[PDB]
């Protein structure tokens, strides 16, 4: 494939991921942008992977894609068979990871402004609960702020699965070998250098200072298992948030709480959804 | 065709040619690297582009140090190399990174590169003086190489032919004609150049902007083209080439491209008159 895809292979081999996550965030700015939602270049139609029965207002879930190159529409596939019945869940694109590429975002929140429009338009009156997972939970949290500053729509609720955000990423960064190996096993296909760039680009945006926190209630669904080597004496290695409205937690690893164990997951959301409506 | 050729060609159109270079030179970190002069998977046998009369011996033998352009190679050397046929041997030397048969590995620091050159040169020119010469950044490598002979292969070249050098204390030139180097580059272009030979030409850079000992005690020719590349603001100062105390300096007609693109006979007139200088 392309000589960035060669050159993460490598860099993962070395144990350098976050060096490696470095060089793509600096190349990413020698790509073309976008600097106005209006200017994206892709077509960010949420699709209907779970419809919910039939017979307002009941919660929409809106499923966050996540930074993965490797990712894309498949992320919640296997989440999503748990709602059918239960409640309407749309996969909402993550701009720059298009296809010529795709344009990336000037801003996170240009591309955030881009991805409200297109789930407001999708949603219409019904209330949108947004979910996410591991980057993507990080990424659900920031699109339900910027909904509430500058779309007049905070969302009804957030599911952050497994996020470790910035002051609390410890054990990402320690683990990040596996996450990197994660990222090549996972491949249907040979990751772009297009989004590896639009994937490094997106973790300095995270990386950087936020704005504000939503007024949202917080589900927490916490993975159970390491996902590596983790001394004891070195804290607690999980997932975290600052004072969550409900903590679930749930079999698995970071990865396999979203696969394996993806009904213990949507089980969690089914019953926080009850009590918060 | 390849992610960091696109990525440059925007880089220069937004004239950030230097924070491009940065991100190379970071991102061949990541490349498969030799540690030793011996473990270099390139034959960086020289080639001989130019004989000197049959009559030879003791008389210095010329070796083009190829540049760091992602762009060069084999034929860098063909037009100047024309004008020592009948009067010097000449031979190119490549520089390691470049090659394929695959790709070739990257040196971990830039003296196991010299030594891998040092080696093959002095293997090639058997007991003949050796003349090292080289063009802007080859220029550059062309003296870290003649120190590294010195220092490390008890041999000290018997001169240095710097065309056109911008050392460290003496950038501002290559700063503010940096949109014009870039575009040359891919003017330049025989075919794409390659994501490998990118990353080749950004390790060499960071390597060339980092802590150099130590200075050669070979004579050096200065040879600075006289016409400037750019549009240069007289008050910024002297734009010229520049090398600290060199031997002999010689003015040739061109631009920092075009001298040895158009007026390689001149660089090679100023080499063949120095060199008798020094021998006589
Ligand atoms: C050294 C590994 C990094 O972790 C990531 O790349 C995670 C997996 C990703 O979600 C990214 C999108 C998380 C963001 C906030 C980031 O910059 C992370 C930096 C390191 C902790
Ligand atoms: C923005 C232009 C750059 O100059 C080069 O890349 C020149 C052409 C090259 O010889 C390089 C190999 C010279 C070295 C010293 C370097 O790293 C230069 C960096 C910048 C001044
Ligand atoms: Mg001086």
């Amino acid at each position: 494939a392309g000589m960035f895809r060669a050159l993460f292979r490598q860099a993962v081999e070395d144990d350098r991921y976050g060096e490696f996550l470095d060089v793509l965030a600096e190349a990413s700015a020698f790509r073309p942008q976008f600097a106005s939602p209006e200017a994206c270049s892709e077509r960010l139609d949420p699709v209907l992977l779970a419809g919910g029965p039939t017979d307002e207002g009941r919660a929409v879930l809106v499923g966050c894609t996540g930074t993965a190159a490797n990712g894309g529409p498949h992320e919640f596939l296997r989440l999503s068979t748990s709602f059918q019945e239960e409640r309407d869940f749309l996969a909402v694109p993550l701009p720059g990871y298009g296809t010529g590429t795709a344009l990336l975002p000037a801003d996170l929140d240009t591309a955030l402004d881009a991805q409200a429009r297109a789930i407001l338009r999708a949603a219409g009156d019904a209330p949108v609960v947004l979910l996410g997972h591991a980057g993507g939970a990080l990424l659900a949290h920031e699109l339900a702020f910027r909904l509430e500053r500058a779309h007049g729509a905070p969302p009804a609720g957030i599911v952050l699965v497994d996020p470790y955000p910035p002051g609390h990423q410890e054990p990402i960064e320690v683990w990040s070998r596996q996450l990197g190996e994660g990222l090549f096993a996972g491949e249907l296909e040979p990751m772009s250098d297009a989004r590896l760039l639009a994937m490094g680009r997106y973790a300095r945006f995270l990386a950087g200072p936020r704005p504000g926190r939503s007024s949202a209630p917080v589900l927490l669904v916490r993975a159970s298992e390491p996902l590596g080597d983790w001394q004891e004496e070195r804290g607690d290695w999980r997932a975290h948030w600052d004072l969550p409205h409900t903590v679930a937690d749930v079999p698995g690893d970071h990865f396999t709480m979203m696969r394996d164990h993806a009904p213990a997951v949507a089980e969690a959301v089914l019953s926080w959804l009850d009590a918060i409506e």
